[PDB]
């Protein structure tokens, strides 16, 4: 048949949360019809299809005490507004902040609102949020959740959690099985923010071997507020990093790159430890709140190491590089996780479960 699925986000910049909206929109676009309402103005930094229909909230001041609280009761009705106008069989809307925002909107519409966590439940660390979670969740219609621990704790007091992987867009384009001719180039991608944690990577290759660290590449893919202290430290330490900042082209880094290193305390489901699965580039990571293993049969396909052990993450770094029958055995065991991220599968569950809170 058809739907109008709406999807509603914050913005649609270089994200995680951004990167799976794409995704699906991307995918669902071609069979149904596909709204995204998206509150910061703005473009897209992923590649938009055509037929999906993007709206934006309006643009609204924030200087002045009254415009401060203001903006919000405007935001809201606008809010409220894009919706009724958007007549959609189904709205699927994305993090927390957004989340709680679209259960208060919708109340009055008589569409669905499907919601979902992306990330640990952990990581919403004030008391009030942590709270206006806890009473609003409760009204939605389905929630999607990624990791099991997190489907144990919203199961408390939502009704209907279900547990949707991500879809990896990479899982079209590149064929499964295809050689990789590789350079020594060290990957990091991600926000370079407190939590994921850059710092740790930089300690890291000051420890490794001349011998290595004068032959490798190392490229911090992203941009975040730590940018320029970072690159201050790397200074301090003297190491050869290339700092690229929001990198539109990924694609051209996960190829020619051997090894990916994530280093974050907290995640749900990275998708840089999901992409590299298609492209022969060995994951090592950090033993991350909760979702780690969930990803890295350590030793068989990925490498895991204590969180924010700079030694730890040196020895395993410089174990694969200096050793390419290993690095390559890695991988071709990660490539049986290739599957569990294909869009063809996550959208139908996606579809599978629009049907379900369609009907009530
Ligand atoms: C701390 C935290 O809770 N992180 C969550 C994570 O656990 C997942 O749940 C994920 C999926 O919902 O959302 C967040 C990931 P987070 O926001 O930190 O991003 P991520 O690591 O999962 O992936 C983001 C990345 O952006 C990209 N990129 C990077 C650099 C660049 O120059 N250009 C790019 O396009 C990548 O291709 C990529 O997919």
């Amino acid at each position: 048949m058809m739907m109008k699925i709406s999807f509603i986000i914050a913005t649609l910049n270089s994200g995680g949360a951004e990167r799976v909206l794409v995704t699906l929109a991307n995918a669902l676009c071609k069979e149904h019809e596909v709204s995204i309402i998206k509150f910061h103005t703005g473009e897209s930094f992923y590649k938009l299809e055509n037929e999906v229909k993007v709206t934006s909230l309006e643009q609204f001041r924030f200087d002045t005490l009254y415009h401060k609280i203001a903006s919000r009761f405007k935001k809201f009705f606008a809010l409220r507004k894009a919706l009724k106008e958007s007549k959609a069989d189904v709205f699927i809307s994305f993090l927390d902040t957004t989340n709680i925002a679209c259960i208060l909107a919708n109340i009055g519409l008589k569409t669905p609102l499907i919601i979902s966590e992306h990330s640990n439940e952990a990581y919403l660390k004030p008391k009030t949020w942590r709270f206006l979670r806890r009473v609003s969740y409760p009204f939605c219609d389905a929630l999607s959740v990624l990791g099991s621990s997190d489907k144990v704790y919203y199961e408390r007091f939502v009704k209907r959690v279900k547990l949707l992987l991500n879809p990896c867009h990479f899982s079209d384009e590149i064929p499964f099985d295809s050689s990789f001719e590789k350079e020594n180039l060290v990957l990091f991608i991600g926000r370079l923010d407190h939590n994921k944690n850059p710092v740790m990577f930089l300690k890291a290759i000051a420890h490794l071997d001349k011998n290595l660290q004068e032959n490798y590449k190392f490229v911090i893919a992203g941009d975040g507020e730590l940018r320029q202290e970072l690159e201050y430290k790397v200074k301090s330490l003297g190491i050869k990093v290339d700092f690229l900042g929001r990198v539109e082209n990924v694609k051209a880094l996960y190829e020619k790159a051997k090894v990916l290193c994530l280093c974050s305390f907290v995640e749900g489901l990275p998708t840089v430890l999901i992409e590299s699965l298609y492209f022969e580039v060995c994951r090592i990571s950090s033993s991350y709140y909760n979702g780690a293993k969930d990803l890295i049969k350590d030793n068989h396909d990925g490498l895991l190491v204590g969180c924010d052990d700079e030694i730890a993450l040196a020895k395993k770094l410089e174990l694969v590089l200096n050793d390419e029958n290993f690095r390559k055995e890695l991988v071709n065991n990660a490539k049986q996780r290739c599957k569990d991220f294909e869009i063809s599968n996550i959208k139908e569950e996606w579809l599978k479960l629009i049907v379900e809170v369609k009907n009530a």
